[PDB]
């Protein structure tokens, strides 16, 4: 089991960490969502699907910088929605193929009432998503840490 980004960089077998940049709508109002869909960027695969089944959860989703101070959010993981920042590890998603399959995570962020002006700075860290991978074969229990960075400024109109 390993993952890579479209970008792309990779996190190899046994886990590790990688930085991911995302494009964000440059203007968002109170009551609207920024949607940060990571499933078009992060892809994982199972290295031995004929004998091993891999299980992948979102272990934890944390907010930083302008996202932590100026937005409230939810995360959608494999068809279900949860608060973001997260309050517990999600149910698992099965990886059973050597063919890259997207990691099905998307953040929906909406500005809080105090937001105004530049609410997210270009190049700043906005979130960390931890992918946890286990299997039905041995004791492997690995973290894939995705540090999510803003590509561009996001302004909440005043
Ligand atoms: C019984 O014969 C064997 C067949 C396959 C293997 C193996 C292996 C590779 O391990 C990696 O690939 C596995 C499957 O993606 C992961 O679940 C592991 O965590 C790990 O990333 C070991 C023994
Ligand atoms: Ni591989």
């Amino acid at each position: 089991f390993a993952c890579k980004t479209a970008n792309g960089t990779a996190i190899p077998i046994g886990g590790g960490s990688a930085n991911v940049y995302v494009n964000l709508a440059p203007v968002v109002n109170v009551g609207q969502n920024l949607v940060v869909d990571l499933s078009t960027q992060i892809f994982c695969h199972n290295d031995y699907p004929e004998t091993i089944t891999d299980y992948v959860t979102l272990q934890r989703g944390s907010a930083y910088g302008g996202v932590l101070s100026n937005f409230s959010g939810t995360v959608k993981y494999s068809g279900s929605s949860y608060p973001f920042p997260t309050t517990s590890e999600t149910p698992r998603v099965v990886y059973n193929s050597r063919t890259d399959k997207p990691w099905p995570v998307a953040l929906y962020l909406t500005p809080v009432s105090s937001a105004g002006g530049v609410a997210i700075k270009a190049g700043s860290l906005i979130a960390v998503l931890i992918l946890r991978q286990t299997n039905n074969y041995n004791s492997d229990d690995f973290q894939f840490v995705w540090n999510i960075y803003a590509n561009n400024d996001v302004v909440v109109p005043t």
